[PDB]
Parts: C-alpha cells; structure tokens; sequence
C-alpha cells in the first residue's frame, strides 16, 4: 500500500516552516504580511457577496461584511478577522492542500533558480507571508453550510481540522491568530497597524476595522 | 541578489521533519534505524582503512577501527560512534547538503507516486531513518585534516556547522547522538540493542561494541 500520493495537506505544517526560512531571508520589512492577509478576506468577501446577491439569507449568519483587525497583546497575538465566505472543513482541507502544493513549487524553484523579493508574486506565497511576524498560526473558519473548525500549524502529531469548540463562535467568515515573534512586537501597536494598512491596503472596497483594548494609566 | 539557489544544506532541519513525518507512517517497526547508521559508520571505516593503507600516520588519532553503541538512559540518548575517517567541516556542510537535497527528492517523490517500505532503498534515506526512532539529532564528526565541529537539528535560527567546545572529544570519526522519543526508549536496552544488531548487521566487518552502565541494585 502506498502513503501520501497526493496528499500534500499532510505537510502544511513542515512546508510552512520551509517557507518562513525563504521569506524571512528575503524580506527584511516584515509589513506586507498584513497587506497580504486583508487581499485574501476580501477574496472571500467579494464571494459572499455574489452568493448573497441572488440569495440575501446566506447574509443573516454575519449581515455585515468587514475585516477586523484585534491586537491581543497579553497573548503577544494578532488576530485577523474577516466575515468572508468561509471554510467548510473540506473546503479548509483542500485549500490548505493547494497552499501546500505551490510551497513545495515555490520551495523547489528558490533551490533551482534562488528566491528574490519578486516571491511575493507567485500563488501562494501570500499566505505564507504571514511567517515574517509569526511562528505559528491558528486559521478558524465558519461557512453557513458546516460548523466551525480550526487547524493550527503549531498542533502536534498528523495534519488534522479540528471541530472548533474552543475559540469564540464566527457568525461566518475567517479568522486568523498570529502568534507573534518576540521580535515583531510592534504589529500589536495600534499606530503602527494603521500605519501598515492604509500604506498597503487602501483599495479594499470593504471597510478595515481595529479593534484596541487599553487600560487608562490613572 | 538570489538567494538559496543550490543552497540545499540550508533547509536540512526543515527537510528531516518532512521526511520524519514519511518514514514513521510507513514504518511501524522502527528498529532498521540501527542498521542504516551502522551501514553509514561501515563506509567512512572503510575509507580510513584504505587511506591509512599507504599511510599509516592516519591510524594515530584512534588506533582501532570500531563502530560503539552507547545508550544515555539518563538523558535518554543513544549514541552511535565510529573511528572512521570523519568530515572536515566543508566535508559535513557538502553531505549534509546532499542528504537534504535527496530528502527534497524522496519527499516530492512521495507525494506524485506514493511511497512504501521499499523506499528504504533510495539515496538518503537511511539517513533520515533516524528519525524513525529520534525526535533529533547532533552529528559529530572529527577528521584528522580538521578540528572537531557539529550539526544540531534541533538548534534555533540558521542552519550552523559549529566548532565543538562541549561534546567529548573524539580522536577521529563521527557520533551521532539520538534523542529517542518517549515510544521509542525500548532502544536504550541492553538486551533490545543486541537483538537488532544480530539481526540486521551480522556481515558488517567491524567490531560492534555496546558500552552499558546500569547501577547494582542492592
Ligand atoms: C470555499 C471558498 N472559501 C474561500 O474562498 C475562503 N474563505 O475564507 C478564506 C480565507 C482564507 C485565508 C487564508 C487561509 C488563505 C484568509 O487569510 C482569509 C480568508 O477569508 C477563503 C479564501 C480561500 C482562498 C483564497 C485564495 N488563496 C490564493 C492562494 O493562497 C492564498 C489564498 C482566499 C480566501
Ligand atoms: C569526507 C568523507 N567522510 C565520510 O565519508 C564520513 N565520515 O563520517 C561519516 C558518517 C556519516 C554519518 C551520517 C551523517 C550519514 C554517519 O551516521 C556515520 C558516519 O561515520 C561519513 C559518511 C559520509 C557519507 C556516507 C554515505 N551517505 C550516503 C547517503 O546518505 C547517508 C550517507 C557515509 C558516511
């Protein structure tokens, strides 16, 4: 019997971790990670909202379309939200699977040909960009055709998408944690998050909200 | 300016977990790891042999021609040495850039025909068997030509060849130093090793030493 034909979402994990090698070697500014992150929500929320065209009941799980950007700073974790589509635990499976695939291309062609700062332009390396200010990543998706699951790249053992019955429920949509590095702290920072999208994010035709928790220093 | 191009070694550690993953699915019986690094340990005797044939001088930093199996209960480590001809550091850089880049083959192998126990017999991959029992590894390695330098898998950042300040010395050869995992610890066995051993290197042509400390119960 034969294992893996095939099955590259099996090594998401691994295959991130060579990828977040070439991406951190090649780009010293770690800031596009976020441009990158806010294109592909509103990927998913440019197809909610032609599903919801000709069937506006698939709105009233989320009736709003938005990203949502929560600093979590005693967790050192940034979370990006959005109120796309979703993932069905399929559709999170294989789309893991493909980003998987065009690493290993990726991978393949930095040792072939080496790697430069045009990367950011093949498929997929996009998401991995999210390895310039993370080690580790929980997405968390909820479509309105299944419940809410999660995979984590930091899980132990085999690739697996987990039921979600931990994190705070989606009404619909996607969810990324970052868990930051020690040394990209500042991403946490409500200045320098807004600094970073309208840079990089100012023709995204769906609103980019931040979310910020203070103490008032009394 | 590129980066990475035929920079295999640079990704040694990332591959090792690619291939990890692969080798323990098809692998329930992990017990050939101890043959493959024997076999490995066999071919760098043989070089010294032949070298120290017209040049005796080669003999004096380690007389004898052993290979020796040293189990670590404590820090459950098994450690597998030889008096063979051992790397240079350059040496140690160049096979560790070959075992990854035929990692990176049996892996992307693996995923367009399916892998099964025969892959065994591919390049490399006796290597990577290792892992079969070890969840990481230092490589150690001595040549007269050089001094005593080793790889870390498990060591942050970038790939690093280090100079040796720490390990006992060797006179010449190479150890390898395996950090069993918890299932794994069988392996640190008197009785188990030998078992292996007879088994699956009778016709290798060095002496195969245990070197076992137990305290008297009494
Ligand atoms: C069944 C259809 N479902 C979706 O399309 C969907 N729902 O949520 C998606 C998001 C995925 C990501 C990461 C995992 C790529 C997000 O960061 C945000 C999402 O909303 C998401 C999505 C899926 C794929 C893509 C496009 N690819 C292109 C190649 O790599 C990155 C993503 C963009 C968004
Ligand atoms: C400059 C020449 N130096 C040597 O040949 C040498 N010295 O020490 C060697 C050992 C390497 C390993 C691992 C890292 C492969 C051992 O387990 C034991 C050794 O003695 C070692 C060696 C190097 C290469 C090989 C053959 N390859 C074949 C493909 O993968 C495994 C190793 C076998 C042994």
């Amino acid at each position: 019997n034969l294992y893996f034909q095939g099955e590259t979402h099996e090594f998401t994990a691994e295959i991130s971790q060579l990828m977040s090698l070439i991406i951190n070697t090649v780009y010293s500014n770690k800031e596009i990670f976020l441009r990158e992150l806010i294109s592909n929500a509103s990927d998913a929320l440019d197809k909610i909202r032609y599903q919801a065209l000709s069937d506006p009941s698939q709105l009233e799980s989320e009736p709003e379309l938005f990203i949502r950007i929560i600093p979590q700073k005693d967790q050192k974790v940034l979370e990006i939200r959005d109120s796309g589509i979703g993932m069905t635990k399929a559709d999170l499976v294989n789309n893991l699977g493909t980003i998987a695939k065009s690493g290993t291309k990726s991978f393949m062609e930095a040792l072939s040909a080496g790697a430069d700062v045009s990367m950011i332009g093949q498929f997929g390396v996009g998401f991995y960009s999210l390895f310039l200010v993370a080690d580790h990543v929980q997405v968390i998706s909820k479509h309105n055709d299944d419940e809410q699951y999660v995979w984590e790249s930091n899980a132990g053992g085999k690739f697996t998408v987990t039921l979600d019955e931990t994190n705070e429920r989606l009404g619909r949509g996607t969810m990324l944690r970052l868990f930051l590095k020690e040394d990209q702290l500042e991403y946490l920072e409500e200045k320098r998050i807004k600094e970073v999208v309208k840079k990089h994010s100012e023709f995204v035709a769906y609103p980019i909200q931040l979310v910020v928790t203070k103490e008032v220093e009394k």
